[PDB]
């Protein structure tokens, strides 16, 4: 009857140096849970959530929009903190020398977008195009999915899109680990402030052990060592405990992309 896996799993999609930060975390998770935590990687955000509905992993580090849309299947763990706060923006960037004045602008471009699931990659530039009554297949030549947000930035950057869509977040991350990438691009258009991308658990686990020694090792990550070195790596300040109203400027968005589809 019960069907356990062997070991803790923790799931999210990929992250320069990324199996430094992976193998830290993995560590930092199995040194702060008390027995071994294995990362899931998948490479689109539907996929890590749905393994996380169905119960195939007993956390994962999710977008606020699949969390939403999954909502009653899933509970909050905690949410990182940037520059202090448990917020970030979604970024419209274009190339550095682009001479273009606003969004309405980018018609008819070539636009990289990260994943149909992504808030920052995806979801608030659709709902800036719904609100003037337009998809991307009309308003855009062609668009994408890159699959990460690093990817939109070259492909920004090396001209094969026109415009893209990323995180805010990883932009101003890479600005200072990959400079002379970022200086390519330039934001054209800054959104709102949204919920930052939650780690969350399947409903079923609420009170589970292994979601609760998950929970308090995200938010006494700064307390150790390890735990700090993958922040500093990341350059996120912690974790918090954060309830579903913090992501209601992400439901709304996709209820205007709903409204007005």
């Amino acid at each position: 009857e019960p069907m356990r896996p062997g070991v803790i799993r923790f799931g999210l999609t990929p992250v320069s140096n990324d199996l430094e930060v992976l193998d830290e975390l993995q560590a930092y998770l199995t040194q702060a849970v008390g027995q071994e935590v294995q990362l899931i990687t998948q490479r689109t955000y539907q996929e890590v959530t749905a393994l996380l509905v169905s119960g195939n992993l007993e956390a994962a580090w999710i977008c606020g929009y699949p969390f939403m849309k999954f909502r009653d299947e899933l509970d909050l763990v905690a949410t990182p903190l940037w520059r202090g706060k448990p917020v970030y923006q979604s970024y419209l960037i274009v190339g550095r020398d682009r001479d273009i004045a606003g969004f309405e602008d980018c018609q008819g471009d070539i636009h990289a977008f990260s994943d149909p699931d992504s808030n920052s990659g995806y979801l608030v530039t659709k709902t800036y195009l719904a609100e003037r009554g337009v998809s991307e297949e009309g308003f855009f030549r062609k668009s994408f999915f890159t699959y990460g947000h690093r990817n939109v930035i070259r492909a920004v950057a090396s001209g094969l899109a026109d415009s893209g869509s990323v995180d805010g977040y990883v932009w101003e991350v890479m600005k200072t680990t990959e400079p002379e990438l970022v200086a390519k691009t330039r934001v054209l258009v800054k959104s709102g402030w949204h919920g930052f991308p939650p780690v969350a658990a399947a409903a079923g686990q609420r009170k589970s052990q292994a979601v609760a020694r998950i929970r308090s090792a995200l938010l006494d990550m700064n307390q150790e060592v390890l735990g700090r070195s993958v922040l500093t790596r990341l350059q996120l300040d912690g974790f918090v405990e954060t309830t579903a109203e913090s992501y209601d400027s992400i439901a709304a968005n996709m209820e205007r992309v709903r409204r007005l589809g």
